[PDB]
Parts: C-alpha cells; sequence; structure tokens
C-alpha cells in the first residue's frame, strides 16, 4: 500500500493503485541486455530478501523487467505503457510498478542502477507500492571528498562507504586521504604491488556502485615549475596518472591549497597542459579537477573583484576544467546563490562546490549530526558538482552525507529538517526516535573564531528554556512549563542511556562520550530546574543542593572532551545559576 521512506527523493512519483505482493519466486526479463552493475544490485536483493528467480517464466509470479532506453525489449515497452526514460537526462530512470509487473528503465546503465536503488526503498516485506517513476539528478556530480585530517577510515569504512553512496545515488568519491603518501608526499611515485590489491577493491568497488573513483594528488609539497627539473617534474605527473589510469581510475583532481609556490599561471599550465597530454589524450578521461590556492570567497575576493591569484588563475586554467570552492568562508553557515553567482562569474563556469561539514577536525569533541543547512536550494545554477567534506568518524556522518544526497539529487524539494528526520528514520530504524533526541543536540559546530556551520542544537528546546526566563522575570507563573521542561531533560537522559544499551557498537564507539556529556547536561539541567522551584518556595537548604549538583555537572561537561548542545543544554545551567529569582 503505502510508499515507504524514499533517498533521495524522487523526482516525479504518482501513486497509482493499491499495491501487491511480489510472489517469493519472481520472473525476471531484460536481464542479459541491462546494466551488469544494475543486475548485481538486483540480485543481491533479490537473495537477501528471499526472493528465487523463476528459471523458466510464469507459473504467474511477479514479472520483473530491467533495461535501458533503445535496449530491445518490448517487455519493458508494454509494463511501461504510457512513462519512460526518453527525454531523461544523464542517470535519469523510469519505474512502474503496477498489476504484478515491475518495470526499471534507465536512460543509461547508471540510470538503470539508479532505478533499482528506488525498487529497493520501495519493498517492505515483499509488498510494493504502485506507482509511476521519473526521475532524475539536479546536480551532475553529487558525492563526498575524504579531505579530514585526523585518524583516516579504514579500508573497510572506505568500502562500506562506498555502497552507502551507490545506495542513496551519490556518484563521486574524491580519494584523497592525508594516510595515503602516494597521494602527496610519494606523489611521483606509482603504487608498488604491494598496495595495488587494496586500490584496485576500491576503484572496482566505485565502479560497481556507479561511483566515480577521482584519484586526488596534492603535488604542492615539492613540485617544481621551471626548466628541466619543472619538466622532470610534469612528467612525473604524467607517469603517475597512467599508473592510475592502468588500474581503471577515469577521475583525477590536482591540488594546488597547500603549495608554498602561490603562482597562478605554474599551476593553471600544469592543469592545462595535464588536460591536454593526457585527460584529453585518453579519451574516456572524465573532466579535470582542480582546487586552487585561494578557495574560499574571503582567500578569492577582495571588493567584490578577484585578488591576484584568483584573477590569473581564472584567466589561465581551461574552461573544461572543474573548479572547486568552499563558499564564503573555509567552514561557514550558507552558500548564497550571490556568493555562487560571484565566483562562478569570476571563472565564466558552473562550479564544483567543497563543502566542510560534517567534518569535525577543527573541533573534534563535538559530532556534526545535522543536516545540509545554508545551501541555497537554487545553488543549481551555477553549480554543477557537490561535495561534501564528512568526518573521521565514518558511520555517523551517514545522517548528513544521507541528507546531501536528497539536497543533490532532488534540490528544489529539499526540506532540511525533512531530510534530517528521514535520515535517522533510514539509518537508525528501532532506534531512530532516539538518536534523533541526541542527534537533535549536535547539529551545530562552532570554534568560536573562524569556522560556524550547520543548524542551531535543539530550537525548539532552546525557544521553551528562553520563555522559562521571559515568565519567571515578567514574575508570571512558570508551573507547567517548569514540568514540561523536566520531561524533556528525562527524554534526553532516557534516550541516551537507551543508545548507549542498544546502539550497535560500529556507531556507539563513535558517540560514546558525547552520549555521557548529554546525560550529564540533562542531569544538571534537571537541577538547575530543582534550583528554580526552590527558591520558588522559598526553600534555601533545597536550593543549596540543587545548585551544588547543578555547577558539579557543568564543570563535568566543561572540564570534558566531548562537547554537546553548548548553547542550549550546557547554556541553560549557566543561565540558571546566574538567574535571581528571590530580587524578581
Ligand atoms: C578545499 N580545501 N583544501 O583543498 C580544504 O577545505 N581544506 C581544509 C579541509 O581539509 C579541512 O577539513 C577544513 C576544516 O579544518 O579546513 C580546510 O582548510
Amino acid at each position: 500500500v503505502l510508499v515507504p521512506n524514499l533517498n533521495p527523493t524522487p523526482e516525479n512519483l504518482e501513486v497509482v493503485g493499491d499495491g501487491f505482493k511480489i510472489t517469493s519466486s519472481i520472473n525476471l526479463v531484460g536481464e542479459e541486455e541491462a546494466d551488469e552493475n544494475a543486475v548485481n544490485a538486483l540480485r543481491e536483493f533479490l537473495t537477501a530478501n528471499n526472493i528465487e528467480i523463476n528459471s523458466e517464466n510464469d507459473p504467474n509470479s511477479t514479472t520483473l523487467i530491467i533495461g535501458e532506453v533503445d535496449d530491445d525489449i518490448p517487455e519493458l515497452d508494454e509494463a511501461l505503457n504510457g512513462t519512460t526514460a526518453e527525454n531523461l537526462k544523464e542517470e535519469g530512470y523510469a519505474l512502474v510498478s503496477n498489476d504484478g509487473k515491475i518495470a526499471i528503465e534507465g536512460k543509461d546503465g547508471d540510470g538503470t542502477f539508479y532505478g533499482v536503488q528506488t525498487f529497493k526503498q520501495l519493498v517492505k516485506e515483499s509488498n510494493i507500492p504502485e506507482v509511476n517513476i521519473t526521475d532524475y539528478p539536479t546536480v551532475s556530480a553529487r558525492g563526498i571528498v575524504e579531505g579530514f585530517y585526523g585518524t583516516p577510515w579504514t579500508h573497510q569504512d572506505r568500502l562500506d562507504q562506498i555502497k552507502f553512496y551507490g545506495e542513496n545515488k551519490l556518484n563521486t568519491y574524491i580519494y584523497a586521504p592525508k594516510d595515503d603518501p602516494y597521494h602527496r608526499e610519494k606523489w611521483r611515485e606509482p603504487y608498488p604491488e604491494s598496495e595495488m590489491q587494496r586500490m584496485q577493491e576500491l576503484i572496482n568497488a566505485s565502479a560497481e556502485n556507479k561511483v566515480d573513483f577521482v584519484f586526488g594528488i596534492s603535488p604542492g609539497i615539492d613540485i617544481r615549475f621551471d626548466g628541466d627539473a619543472g619538466e622532470e617534474d610534469f612528467n612525473h605527473l604524467i607517469t603517475k596518472a597512467e599508473s592510475l589510469y592502468d588500474m581503471g581510475v577515469r577521475s583525477f583532481a590536482i591540488y594546488w591549497d597547500d603549495i608554498q609556490d602561490k603562482s597562478a599561471a605554474k599551476h593553471a599550465q600544469v592543469l592545462n597542459r595535464f588536460n591536454e597530454e593526457f585527460v584529453k589524450a585518453k579519451g574516456d578521461v572524465k573532466p579535470l579537477i582542480t582546487v586552487p590556492t585561494e578557495y574560499d570567497t574571503g582567500a578569492m575576493v577582495s571588493n567584490g573583484q578577484p585578488r591576484a591569484y584568483t584573477r590569473i588563475f581564472a584567466e589561465t586554467v581551461d574552461p573544461s576544467i572543474e573548479v572547486m570552492w568552499t563558499g564564503p568562508g573555509v567552514v561557514t553557515n550558507e552558500i548564497p546563490l550571490s556568493d555562487a553567482q560571484l565566483i562562478s562569474g569570476i571563472y565564466n563556469r558552473n562550479m564544483a562546490v567543497w563543502w566542510n561539514y560534517p567534518v569535525t577536525d577543527y573541533f573534534k569533541g563535538k559530532l556534526a549530526l545535522g543536516p545540509m543547512h545554508g545551501l541555497d536550494k537554487g545553488l543549481n545554477q551555477y553549480v554543477d558538482f557537490f561535495t561534501v567534506n564528512p568526518m573521521e568518524h565514518a558511520e555517523l556522518s551517514k545522517i548528513s552525507i544521507h541528507t546531501a544526497a536528497d539536497y543533490s539529487w532532488n534540490m528544489d524539494n529539499y526540506d532540511y529538517d525533512k531530510a534530517w528526520n528521514r535520515a535517522i528514520d533510514m539509518l537508525y530504524g528501532d532506534l531512530a526516535e532516539d538518536m534523533k533526541v541526541f542527534a537533535n543536540h549536535s547539529t551545530r559546530m562552532d570554534n568560536k573564531t573562524w569556522a560556524k556551520s550547520g543548524r542551531e542544537d535543539a530550537p525548539e528546546l532552546r525557544a521553551k528554556m528562553d520563555e522559562l526566563w521571559n515568565k519567571l522575570s515578567s514574575k508570571e507563573d512558570a508551573s507547567a512549563l517548569i514540568e514540561e521542561l523536566y520531561g524533556e531533560f528525562a527524554r534526553m537522559e532516557e534516550a541516551c542511556n537507551n543508545l548507549k544499551a542498544n546502539l550497535p557498537e560500529v556507531a556507539l564507539e563513535e558517540c560514546s562520550r558525547q552520549l555521557d556529556e548529554l546525560i550529564t547536561l540533562a542531569q544538571g539541567d534537571k537541577a538547575s530546574l530543582d534550583m528554580i522551584v526552590a527558591q520558588l518556595n522559598e526553600d534555601t537548604e533545597a536550593y543549596e543542593s540543587a545548585k551544588e549538583i547543578a555547577q558539579n555537572k557543568l564543570n563535568t561537561a566543561l572540564s570534558s572532551f566531548a562537547v554537546i548542545s553548548e548553547k542550549v543544554a550546557q547554556s541553560f545551567i549557566q543561565e540558571a545559576l546566574s538567574f535571581d529569582l528571590t530580587l524578581i
């Protein structure tokens, strides 16, 4: 009957019937013409959900038809009747479920694979709704940049991330981690055989999930530009890129972010000569990607005009090259349309975004568990390439990455609160509501100086706390609000205790300290109410005992590595301790 949570939100979806049961043995049609990676993902889900494939057609089993446009499959034509992927952009597809048949038609092999992902999300206990779908991404490249400092993701983490990207229609992975010397301090050197297996698994997994594996190269550390030395180094760039191409890498990025030699013309000439002698000469290599030394608006622009570096770079760099920038700041609240307009005009092209959220490398005590927030819903006019920099914490990064998938696939309809809820619903199952309680307090990032981003922590709770102070200072009866807040604080503690008891270890290991912090803070919040209530009752002894606890709970939180709800659960105790009800 009803449609399950879907991610990304499909572009067009119509519920056209009451739904039906998928038979435990089905008819598979198109299995030989259709995209292999889509079929494998299909076979993989079918196996996992206890569904067998009929070796011969129809004891009136359910029929599943799969393939691409212009694929020679009439069964597909018939099941779709009226709806089609023919007029859809790259990566687009059509899905029709109706009266014992499911049709999956992609505009290309990527689209077929993505149709299979929607299919997998539509099925619940072998029931599927009857729908007509036509779907396609808002933005052409969507994904992750592995750009964070701190403990690296492991091999298994990366394999898991790649699968997750595929499942949420993210097609871009910029492999450029700090712990692989072959991407920076050993950039000249091809990978030795002792490393080829590990690299190949990543490349293979990526391909198989329709994820573009971008090899990030940072030659800035020691690259030479002039004379024989500069020629030798340019030749090493080629040989490196070839040797990766030989492994099946078809996407490359060259970073200029950490170079001392701030020479725009030298940077851009290397790019252009690489574009020509490598990217153009191979023919199946995707557009070149670069990060210029000036890569946030503040570094790039002064008084509406490009600074010298940016101006030279914009003027030299080939128009075919993708150029990354991080928005108005390195870590900032927003990218408004005007910022993307300004930078895109300077570079006379659609821009690539490197979004520094949920990354927490600059403020590691806190977990960034909120949605894409602050990004202009019209950014696609000036941007056709979107990536996020996630946390060293791979598992909990999925919450925010999940919302980036929705934002970049269906930008016009993105709603950060709804996407945030959906991400936690789809990821946490029976723990979703408890995980929301916790994550809600840990969305806002702010190092107090240059780095700030994300949705405010617990906005509703924060508004209730404000009303408490307003009522108490106005000598209005606050009895009912106090009871309500006791409810909120008990809920925070209970949720956090259930997460400690029941979160799978893969998630718990990333957040155990922050859970303990929020519990401490919730207990200090409760003691803070006890303080106020004592003052209302003129019970000096009850006031002193509540105050001692509130202060010790605050102090435990302030001294701990873990950071959470600074402006909300934490600040409330400080507000309560500075409040003097005896003088109102
Ligand atoms: C675009 N870019 N360098 O290529 C980038 O964002 N670099 C780092 C980025 O790697 C880091 O995670 C972030 C927060 O500390 O700071 C930035 O300066």
